[PDB]
């Protein structure tokens, strides 16, 4: 059996996107996958029960650790990843070696910042590949960031104009990715390090489908040359109390309202949200990360008793909205969620996993982005397929509560909502086409695996 290689960067925040790849590849094709996971620490639980999960097909191994001792303190995380690859550079070349032995190595597959391998990997006669994990459009505008880069002086955020990619919505500098927003930083000469190697790539999957983005992917294929080939072969998505609820719902009555893991929002944007949820007089679930308690000087919190999650709460809040809305701490099943016939809209940061999962589900959006590119994808699903709605922030930039109870009753019950339900209704269909048995990014990935097979 012929041997994919796959290295994730370092972190759970890599690992799953990949290693949900690996999972498509060795269930559908005649592979086996073997995980390279460069290191700065031992596994964890969750990591352990992740790469032990996977099928026999799939097997992994941690590098030699990378001492943190090695590496500078108070960088960015891209600049930790980015050096974690090159410590690890040794490593992969001696584990491909050993693996060459065992098997064939027909192709090898990295994240964005992995982009170090390939070099190395032509060089032993392997083609490597990039799993981009975000938008043909955040992938497009990365290409012209060298020359972005270049022509401007400014800070993005400056920028007096929009930036105007072919095929796509305008995008002012402000929204920008997160690693750009500051030239200055370490981050943004990491970021720029490695797009300028993405030209090294012999493909470049993108988890995204033709229908979706028929703008960027149409830029990307032809506008130049230079640019390896782009495949679409998304969606590619995985796959328990509120579950429970919504099955006591009616259809399509629910808004859901979840950030992610990272997305948090201050306490006085937090109360806004909560009786602007009240006030639309809407059904709602929405899973709530508590603000971490700010110590200034001379506060003193109580250990007397456990904070109440929803302690930080407006007074009353919680004993008005029994009758409709549901509070759950920290995390849900979001895919089931999504996936439930209640759910009739999905207020998200717009985090281009979630968004998929969204998509697949035909659940309608209202777009509050937050960091990395969740900003450019906020605008690219509410201006440019227009199934997003989207409050207006006050002069501050907070939103405020009269502003997201009008949202949430256009969302759910507008004709603004209705529009957006009906476009996202037809996402859904396509997604469902192209990842059929005979779809187009099913078809894709197979033509590509073929030449892998020889």
């Amino acid at each position: 059996a012929p041997l994919i290689v796959i290295v994730p960067s370092p972190g759970m925040g890599h690992l799953i996107p990949l290693v949900e790849f690996a999972k498509v590849l060795v269930s559908r094709f005649h592979f086996s996958v073997s995980l390279l996971l460069p290191t700065t620490a031992q596994p964890t639980k969750a990591q352990t029960t992740l790469l032990n999960s996977l099928p026999s097909s799939v097997s992994h191994n941690f590098l030699p650790t990378v001492d943190p001792a090695h590496l500078p303190d108070g960088v960015a995380h891209e600049v930790t990843i980015s050096l974690t690859h090159a410590h690890s550079l040794s490593s992969i070349r001696a584990a491909l070696g050993s693996l060459a032995q065992q098997a064939q190595v027909v192709a090898l597959i990295t994240d964005l910042f992995g982009t170090g391998l390939y070099t190395v990997a032509r060089d032993l006669g392997i083609p490597p590949y990039l799993y981009f994990t975000s938008t043909a459009m955040c992938l497009l505008f990365l290409f012209h960031l060298p020359k972005l880069d270049e022509t401007v002086s400014c800070e993005y955020r400056d920028m007096p104009e929009p930036l105007v990619l072919p095929g796509c919505v305008p995008l002012h500098g402000k929204d920008f990715v997160d690693p750009a927003q500051d030239r200055q930083d370490q981050a943004y000469h990491v970021l720029l390090d490695h797009v300028k190697r993405y030209v090294l790539a012999e493909g470049i999957f993108v988890n995204t489908f033709v229908d979706l983005e028929p703008g960027a992917i149409k830029t990307l294929q032809t506008e130049d040359p230079n640019v390896p080939p782009v495949y679409p072969v998304g969606p590619i998505i995985q796959s328990s109390d509120c579950l429970k609820w919504l099955d006591r719902q009616p259809s399509g009555s629910v808004l859901f309202v979840s950030f992610g893991s990272g997305g948090t929002l201050s306490n006085e944007q937090l109360n806004e949200l909560a009786i602007g949820l009240e006030i639309s007089g809407h059904r709602f679930l929405w899973v709530v990360r508590s603000p971490n308690d700010h110590s200034s000087f001379g506060s003193f919190f109580s250990t007397q008793s456990q904070d109440d999650p929803f302690g930080f709460l407006p007074t009353g809040f919680v004993d008005r909205i029994k009758d409709r809305g549901l509070l759950v701490p920290s995390w849900a099943p979001q895919i089931k969620v999504l996936s439930h016939g209640s759910t009739g809209g999905f207020l998200t940061h717009c985090g281009w996993n979630s968004t998929l999962e969204s998509i697949v589900n035909g659940v309608p959006l209202i777009v509050w982005p937050l960091y990395a590119e969740q900003r450019m994808n906020a605008v690219m699903l509410n201006q440019g397929l227009k199934v997003a709605l989207r409050p207006n922030a006050s002069q501050r930039g907070l939103v405020e509560a009269d502003e997201i109870a009008r949202v949430v009753k256009e969302l759910m019950d507008g004709d603004e909502g209705k529009k957006a339900r009906y476009k996202m209704r037809e996402l859904s269909d396509s997604a469902k086409r192209v990842t059929s048995e005979n779809g187009e990014s099913t078809k894709l990935l197979s033509e590509v695996a073929s030449k892998w097979s020889q």
